[PDB]
């Protein structure tokens, strides 16, 4: 019966602005921030506030949905220091990225690179668990492996043995990328059966039926949705309650609200890039988004795209 739905971390997509917009019209149980890249220093407080403005609102979006800071990096001492800082600043626990393809800085790997030696996941997660007060959660997000799923149980074991609270599994290897035909929710179930912490299933959940299938196959009562949450802006309610997808006119209203939200540190091109990007996702689902994208793709500045989006009369749609 009960179902948890998490909004995925998405670097360069799901910032605080889009989290604000989406959580207002959804029932997400938790959102994950874009990653804070940890190398070999304690990051200043402003980095956390930039990535997670919700820290100044008791770790919640304006509508009240919890948000959790994610770290990306390798060195245990520095993951620990930065985890402690995230929670000192108010984060509801802390998450560790072990699934994103990521550039190594000097000797400091991160993300999917850690899947090549599961011990790196154990050491990083353990140092975070030890640094974060015991009542607050420490989560880890993984893929099934690097170039195969052969180490998928070692990866899962590393997270549990580190004392992590919960595990998100993206049901593909790194080398399988985002290829739909390679999703393996069964592998997620096999991991769940071995563990004693909640497993949150992730990958290729787009609608009510796909979530039902995912839960049935994996045995997980918790899922995480990333790209689908942009394609269908009310996807949490689609998945939880089998409600219809957000009508297009309400999608346009959402885009209009986005054009009126200010972005901290914006040089001037934020809305141009981000409205085009969101439309590039929406065209997978909404015919109308393909047409609107053709109209706005030629605009090269935020005021022009703001005027264009705002000009649309949603009562005429
Ligand atoms: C543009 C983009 C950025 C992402 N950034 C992150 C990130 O910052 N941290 C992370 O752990 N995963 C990141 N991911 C992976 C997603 O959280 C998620 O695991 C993936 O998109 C698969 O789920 P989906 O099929 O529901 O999209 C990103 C994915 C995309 C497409």
């Amino acid at each position: 019966a009960s179902m948890r739905v998490l909004l995925a971390p998405m670097e360069g997509v799901l910032d605080s602005l889009v989290r604000e917009l989406l959580t207002e019209v959804n029932d997400y149980d938790l959102c994950i921030t874009e990653f804070v890249r940890v190398v070999d220093q304690l990051l200043p407080v402003k980095v956390f506030h930039r990535i997670c403005p919700e820290l100044q609102n008791a770790s919640r979006t304006p509508s009240g949905t919890l948000v959790r800071v994610q770290l990306l990096g390798q060195f245990p001492q520095w993951l620990a220091e930065n985890a402690a800082r995230a929670v000192e600043l108010g984060s509801w626990g802390v998450d560790l990225n072990c699934g994103c393809p990521s550039k190594t800085v000097n000797g400091s790997g991160g993300g999917a690179t850690l899947l090549k030696d599961p011990e790196l996941i154990y050491q990083g997660a353990k140092a975070m668990r030890e640094a974060v007060p015991a009542h607050l959660p420490v989560s880890v997000k993984v893929r099934l492996g690097w170039d195969s799923g052969e180490k998928k149980f070692e990866i899962a074991d590393a997270v549990q043995q580190a004392g992590a609270t919960e595990l998100v599994v993206h049901g593909r290897t790194k080398e399988q990328g985002y290829r739909a035909e390679h999703i393996d929710w069964q592998a997620i179930g096999d991991i769940r059966q071995r563990l004693n912490i909640p497993v949150i299933a992730n990958g290729e959940i787009w609608d009510w039926q796909s979530a039902q299938q995912c839960m049935a196959i994996s045995g997980c009562d918790a899922v995480m949705i990333g790209r689908g949450a942009l394609n269908i802006p009310n996807l949490s309610r689609v998945v939880k309650y089998n409600e219809p997808r957000m009508p297009w006119p309400e999608v346009v209203a959402l885009l209009q609200k986005y054009t009126r939200l200010e972005k901290q540190g914006d040089t001037g091109l934020y809305h141009v890039a981000r409205i085009k990007q969101w439309l590039s996702y929406l065209r997978k689902e909404y015919d109308e988004a393909t047409e609107l994208f053709q109209h706005v793709r030629v605009l090269n500045n935020s005021p022009d795209i703001a005027r264009a989006i705002q000009a649309i009369d949603i009562e005429k749609l």
